[PDB]
């Protein structure tokens, strides 16, 4: 399975959000379609919240062209876990997205950028198309923590075709950091798009996923315990 860290189109940019989604999501995601910029997230099952609980933001994301792929159901490190582990954290992610939306994921994003052969092999096996790194980190999770001021700073030094990593369980990001930089980034010329478009892939949403079947309605198997 291709494994991607920078974009292809020039001009793009690649804002990309991990562990979601969180209670500030639907913020984070008014202020991105305000200004008709497209996130990428990386979603976990149990981990933050149980994505269940999210499925109304969830179904908003997805309907509004944003790209959502898995981040594994409760956060392992992948390289620690068996082939059938590791095949139970995708599938549990799979599921839920299925009962949600109706699709499964074909990318993903591991935890802690770890992977290996053992994870490659169950990707392929699972129909996955690519495993997206990053190759620019916000540091919104680094500890210490920079400052919002510090992290948008760095921002107006991320060059063309960055994949950057944020993380919209950290109020900054979504309350101070992102709405400072979707202007930057667009006036000086970058085309806030996902992953895929940004790597020449498709920029058809419809082409990011696979359709299973058509979306359930809340039922008691939505549920993480
Ligand atoms: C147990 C918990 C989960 C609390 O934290 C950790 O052990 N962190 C280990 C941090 C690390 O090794 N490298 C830096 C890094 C890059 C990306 C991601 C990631 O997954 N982004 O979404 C995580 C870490
Ligand atoms: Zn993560």
């Amino acid at each position: 399975v291709p494994v991607y860290d920078t974009c292809t189109v020039p001009g793009s940019f690649a804002l990309t959000f991990d562990d979601g989604p969180y209670g500030f999501s639907t913020r984070l995601d008014s202020t991105l379609n305000a200004a008709n910029a497209k996130g990428s997230f990386f979603i976990n099952g149990q981990n933050w919240g149980c994505i269940y609980d999210y499925a109304d933001v969830l179904l908003e994301r997805f309907n509004n062209g944003h790209f959502i792929a898995s981040h594994t159901w409760s956060h392992v490190h992948m390289n620690q876990g068996t082939y059938e582990q590791l095949s139970h954290q995708l599938e549990l992610v799979e599921q839920a997205m299925i009962r949600i939306l109706g699709v499964k994921p074909l990318y993903m994003r591991p935890p802690y950028g770890e992977y290996n052969d053992v994870v490659l092999q169950v990707l392929r096996d699972r129909g996955y198309k690519g495993l997206i790194m990053w190759n620019q980190d916000s540091g919104d999770t680094f500890t210490p923590t920079p400052s919002s001021a510090q992290i948008i700073d760095s921002y107006r030094s991320f060059p063309e075709k960055t994949i950057s990593l944020n993380h919209e369980i950290k109020d900054f990001t979504v309350d101070q950091v992102i709405p400072a930089v979707i202007p930057i980034l667009q006036q000086k010329g970058f085309s806030l798009q996902t992953v895929p478009e940004c790597l020449g892939l498709s920029s058809d949403p419809a082409d990011w996923y696979v359709r299973v079947q058509e979306p359930g309605t809340r039922d008691d198997s939505w549920t993480c315990e």
